[PDB]
């Protein structure tokens, strides 16, 4: 099955690299948990960071390991770069592996840890 | 299908907290390659590097995040910790977050993620 996977790629390319936090209530279930990097943040916090950063002149892109993905019944785990550009800055590439897993076709737990760590 | 959790157990249990090397090659294929905080390891370094760590006075626990697990045909990703003992010094927590990729019943590729990172 591929539903999982294509879920996480939309809520990438459409939340994510167009900074669109309006559409964080339409990927993101309402009592979702982000696990990253030894920080647990609940919905509200992830979703008041988020509006906040996509505010700023930041801008995105995602580059995912097409051979490290792993799909079952409403999860999904891969390995991804998100690269960060801001005005005047060198961009940077953070690694990300992450699991996913969905209720209804939203997220409702994350777990990642990056490389360097965003802490 | 609980395949390939089983079998990522059970290197963790008899490879790892067993401190056994010479079980290196039962569970990794001979082409292995881990990717794990930016770096690229192929097969020797690995096993190199192993026998060398599993010849001090270091010890092993693990512990899987039950909820975290993401099963396919051949593929396994999970979140764990490895607590370290070594004498007269205090344990330490590092979480890793990996997906295993496997040929054959051995790990023919992981790529993890660790917090705090080993390097």
């Amino acid at each position: 099955s591929m539903v999982s996977i294509a879920l996480l790629r939309e809520m990438f390319e459409k939340m994510v690299v167009a900074k669109n936090a309006e559409l964080i209530g339409h990927y993101y279930d309402p009592d979702f948990v982000m696990y990253s990097d030894g920080l647990r943040q609940e919905f509200a916090e992830f979703n008041e960071g988020h509006r906040k950063i996509y505010a700023s002149a930041i801008s995105y892109a995602i580059e995912y390991d097409e051979d490290a993905w792993v799909q079952a019944p409403d999860r999904v785990a891969g390995r991804v770069w998100i690269t960060t550009s801001r005005p005047g800055e060198k961009p940077t590439r953070i690694e990300v592996i992450l699991i996913a897993a969905y209720r209804d076709c939203r997220i409702h737990r994350i777990w990642e840890t990056t490389w360097p760590s965003w802490r």
